[PDB]
């Protein structure tokens, strides 16, 4: 799972 | 040709084997750009080919047998000065295209019969699998194939600027370009010569020649001035046959006029500013099929954009959510992702746009991992509800309910009674929402043995890109009009228009006509289609109509294409667009095909192309009114005076002309707002104006000069020294003048073309002072004046060509067209009012 790891990639742009 | 799709269909954690790698080394090769050493021989090569070049050598030949030096060395000037003009000229061309396709990364990371090993970039081939890491350069065209993490790559970086653009599974990744975040493996498509970035080149290599519809109006152009040459050729031999002369001086004269009245650098020069343009635009995302694009797109005057690729991002997002009093987005949100899968595998896009949009809710994302799922109920279509029972961290059971808004309303309606103010707002705010055409979700909670409680809605949609309005309010400056073409009805497109400041007036394509139906007349409808701000509901078929419409107006039209069906429209269209990830028909069926996706690439390559277009114009006219000055000049001079300038002058003129084009590709272009469309009555009518002008100068420096103490010269001086400074003064400075958008003082020349000018003129005010072939020495005082006298000749052009090029009652004059059709100025306001009926009626139909 690891939603949180997801999350982040989803948004990788910063 | 591109790759069978065979080759691309490779296995990314075994890859491909040695054998098949070595076989396609031998079937497509290396990824290298072919390099060319034939400096030596391009020099003689200018000198034999084109026919004046043989025509000319023969005629030099010829004098130097009869012992006649002085049309020998003419001729071996010209010869000189062409030979040096076209391989400076190609120079400056092989330099850009060898920036452009310099690639000194490599460093290819790649896996062979299943273990990964590093080669350098040359020895990949088309079809195999390459490792993409973080901050990796790209060594040749190639597609994402797998997606763990979505990619963020520099495709758009090839100047200084870098505007990342986001790649996933599906996406067409390009060469030159560095990573700037995320993983995975990509197949290759093309590795040389078979990019578009190395097609690209190869298209310039190969036009290098010339080919075109530019090529047809620089036919025209040395036609016309050929004509121009034979008049002024008819009317000096007519004058020099009345006055009984040797024929020896008439063939000098006839010389020295054909050496400056036909310009043999315009095709060369015209043709190796598209060959540079084509350079800047692939610098751009935007590769033209052919240089005539280049034009074409230059004086385009409707855009019709798709509006699923280029004015939105094409993912479904979110936007700010309605809530319930009493409850807060946060908790609302965190209740939403609550009711996703926690496994990657089943989230549709509305799960992924909640999770992306986590970011602005902290709250949600710190106690998202406090909750434990207990079970999970997918998207069942049925009741259209996504439910989810999970753990508390204090021990309470919490349902999460996300789904349509009316059965997610009705499910909370079925175990409590909403009040009616509630459900009233509620649905009101839906319907607002539905005619927005944000896809609505709500959202519901049950905590233990409690009630149903509903939280809000969820408005998704596919949101504008970032540099869409401020893109539409620049081509709006730019002075093309751009119409929204969306698959979606007309409700939903009114909203897109008003995010985008379109002007929301629109209408459904099958409804409006664009099908062989509707009772709309055919004018009425040719004028809708005309003035409308977008078409909602668009079809492949309705597209072909618009565009056949709009051209019948006589409108350039530039359609942007995505899919194999929208390739005869691209066709139609005055220049086709195909945006990024079109299909390869779509592709091949455009005429210039674009990588950065977005409005704001496509606008951005339109500046570029109509820079070039005016960098070109602006040397063809200056040229052409170059010639015409010294052509009515020379010719009234020999006809009136019998007498002209001294041949070795005239060489030297015609040199110091041709010089400014070693450095017209170096200036910084200012681009004209309003479209150029080469518009050949008005560019002869401007070079003939300024030719006239420049001639009227000459004759007044000659006629004060015939005047007993000197009348230009203050105590000594030459004739024709001071007279080729004042033509060399007045000539090479209308370079500053043609190359500027509007005024002269508007755009601030580059040093390298203002140095080049003066430069020149330092070495004629040289060649004054010192009397360097000329019959004496002409002192400081009256070259001084001679400058100024040119400075002020290169004024009153300026005011010429600021109020004759921007002036479109000259245009009428030249193009002999009336003044349009003048629309009563009462009727234009009824017939918008129309439009907003019919656009509000179109709406109404649902």
């Amino acid at each position: 799972d690891d939603i949180d790891a997801l999350i982040e990639e989803l948004q990788s742009n910063h």
